[PDB]
């Protein structure tokens, strides 16, 4: 079922700023672990409904309750991971260009400059206390508005929250190259985040 | 698919403990209620996944994610509240009565007596800081063990923890008889608490 | 220490929407016990700051750690329910009257009317999946735009989301009067809400 | 206020289990972070302490909410490294030896052998689904029985759940060494356990 996505970019296009070593891990383990664990997840839930439909049981119940916390979080490593890779580009390929059109005016509008966004998300990702992701969203439900937010482990942005750019706080997206300096590698991805996919995503809704 | 358990007693059959307004307001609209968005979400999550085996892109998988928190309530709620009515009785039928059995020897054995593990079922009850559940349970991986949990919402207690007796302590359990007095429901409810469904759900683990 | 606000209408002047008999154990009997709660679990802390002042052990901090939660979850019920009574007014004071100036501006602007924004409030407060609230709030940090937040239990909105209007939804809020039909609450209580205090939130920040 | 402690090896003791790398990091780098943090944080609620006992409102209270989050994330770190190290020891040291007198009798009845409880516990450690910790506890409140139990973040055991062995699960805390083969990192820690510690723990409950 789920695979993982092609990269537009060989492992090691967004150094020095993330190591190749990293996104090799990050993609060919981590990913895939994900991937894996989603695919066996939605496969028990199916099975899991078969029963159900013959037995309607608060047992059977029981086993599915059990089983979407697996759904929830492999589904939401395998997103999360999939709108990263896309949001991740080599300067080269535009790579750390600000974004353009809708996106651009509503960052200004709503925060002054792309710094103060840049600023305001880096705060965000030194404040997720444990594993887990920040998202500059759209939201749709009030007049589509930009925000910040954070999510821990793989929980993910859902319904009217669309996201824009994610970035990933597990310490396995740094850890090998800047250990405990988390703060260091937040700085430094945005020389490769990829502004022109936000501004699409931010169009799309 | 799922539907609302039959009752062993009619809605007043515990009075004075809980009473019968009570008792028909929580099985014909909170149960259902949750029966209702129990089927309504594996529904959904049934046409989600066949919707993925066509295209498993991240987009798809957002959706999933998005239904599972509705699988888990109101699954939750389906699930606690069969138990609950089952691990109920009218002193008629034996409500109240000490559990027997191999139950019975380790309350003794782990808490001293019956009464002592009341007392700290109750203390769990009073710290629900909110809505949610106490059950006493049997834990299948440390050798069988007794123990009291608390949960939160419509979670509920699943794989190695068997539950032997659960308590609802959201509000709608009580309120229109106890109003905020909560403890004196925790106290009242032992009165009509089915110890032989107990001992039976011990022993079949 | 902390103590019940006063109220600038009598249990009964938000009849028929919410009853006297709600208000009169909604602020006498729940309010103070979060007011009893905060004070309890702040005086605590004290002590185990003066102890861990001499002794800064591991097991000393366990204790503190502990005590946390408590003050949390008091302080939380505390505030909200302050928040709470100061935006309802009966009809005669202005409840229900729509919000003016800035406020009035930003929600036409971000959901197009009045009606929009209480209907996406609705939808969040039904959404609670457990005791909670929902917050229409101010965002400090991306330009002051509105938005409307969910909360579980007694947690509360902090930092750079300014609460303008809060919403309980936990069931003693309304099991009384509505039982379990709490959409017609939800529907209800935007008859006596205190926008013109929503209004002076808005300018404050 | 709080430091961090001694440790009972240099760095590299614990070759070729956890390297001296990852050990020199996490305690000068990650437990120093969490004694700043709690320090900082406990300083911060004395102030806020002294605000409220002046004007004890509802806006001074939202502050001290704000701040109890940091007290229990840096209070938690703190702690449970504490914990940590001091159920660590090179070989040379008892390291890997199993547990003695009551800790070694009631493992050996609960789970048949300690192998048994071992692989429960790598099987809790593979489950935390995030960052967070495995525990050998010893429940007080059933009889000083024990369990295994999972937290998230710098979450901890406390009150009547006494912390026997404590076991990292932080990507920090393998990383470098293992990479994402956590598994193999949960396997090998037991040859340095101090099951020594263990067991006194278990004594003193
Ligand atoms: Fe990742
Ligand atoms: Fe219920
Ligand atoms: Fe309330
Ligand atoms: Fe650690």
């Amino acid at each position: 079922k789920v695979t993982l996505p092609d990269l537009k970019w060989d492992f090691g296009a967004l150094e020095p700023y993330i190591s190749g070593q990293i996104n090799e891990l990050h993609y060919t383990k981590h990913h895939q672990t994900y991937v894996n664990g989603f695919n066996t997840a939605v496969d028990q839930f199916q099975e899991l409904s078969d029963l159900l439909a013959k037995e309607p049981s608060p047992a059977n119940a029981r086993k599915m309750i059990a089983i979407q916390q697996n759904i929830k979080f492999h589904g939401g490593g395998f997103t999360n991971h999939c709108l990263f890779w896309e949001n991740l580009a080599p300067e080269s390929q535009g790579g750390g260009e600000p974004p353009t059109g809708a996106l651009a005016k509503a960052i200004d509008e709503q925060f002054g400059s792309l710094d103060e966004l840049i600023k305001l998300t880096n705060t965000k990702l030194a404040g997720v206390q444990g594993s887990g992701w920040a998202f500059i969203v759209k939201n749709l439900s009030n007049g589509g508005k930009l925000d910040v937010v954070q999510t821990y482990n793989q929980d993910t942005v859902t319904g009217p929250l669309v996201p824009l750019v994610a970035i990933d706080a597990w310490e396995h997206a740094y850890y090998l190259q800047y250990q405990n300096k988390k703060a260091d590698y937040f700085k430094a991805i945005w020389n490769v985040v990829n502004w022109k996919e936000a501004s699409r995503r931010f169009d799309a809704g």
